[PDB]
């Protein structure tokens, strides 16, 4: 049992909610907040610069010390730093963005860190601001992760789809 309320189940291993994550984080204190980063892990929009809103910049702090240690991200990588007042840990995981270009089979890739982590609370990846069909990172999520992952879906008109259209 875990403290995760009103999500639907999608799969043996895949929930989903309309919920704002900084909100559900907040609310639940997760072991795991995935952020949906860039390589550079520069938060200023969509759920990284709302999760950073929601630290105070703590996270973009946290996040500058580690690039000027180790150099940006791989698009389809992660890395594990503090969850700060959210989470126990974030899961910065950089999915390919359409906006700029990026292959979407590294998608695949990019829900693959996920394995690492026995239950994580997610936003769709690559989705939003990132360009990508979010139908289809819902299938690539579905098909990829194995562990327990909670979406929270923030258009409630695309959450509605989401279950409508899921195979
Ligand atoms: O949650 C959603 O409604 C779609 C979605 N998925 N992932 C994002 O990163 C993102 C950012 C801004 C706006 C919507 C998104």
């Amino acid at each position: 049992v875990n403290s995760f309320s009103g999500y639907l189940k999608l799969t043996d291993n895949v929930y989903i909610k309309n919920a704002d994550i900084v909100e559900e984080a907040k609310k639940v204190k997760p072991t795991v907040v995935v952020n949906a980063a860039n390589v550079y892990l520069k938060h200023g929009g969509g759920v990284a610069g709302a999760l950073n809103k929601a630290t105070n910049n703590a996270m973009q702090v946290e996040s500058d010390d580690y690039i000027a240690t180790n150099g940006p991200l791989k698009v389809g990588g992660s890395c594990v730093l503090s969850g700060h007042n959210l989470a126990k840990h974030c899961l910065h995981v950089v999915g390919p963005n359409v906006n700029k270009g990026e292959d979407i089979q590294l998608l695949k890739s990019a829900y693959e860190n996920f394995n690492q982590h026995e239950v994580l609370l997610a936003p769709l990846l690559s989705a939003g601001i990132f360009g990508a069909d979010p139908i289809h990172s819902l299938r690539v999520c579905v098909d990829t992760v194995r562990t327990n992952v909670y979406l929270a879906v923030f258009d409630k008109n695309l959450y509605d789809k989401l279950v409508s259209s899921f195979l």
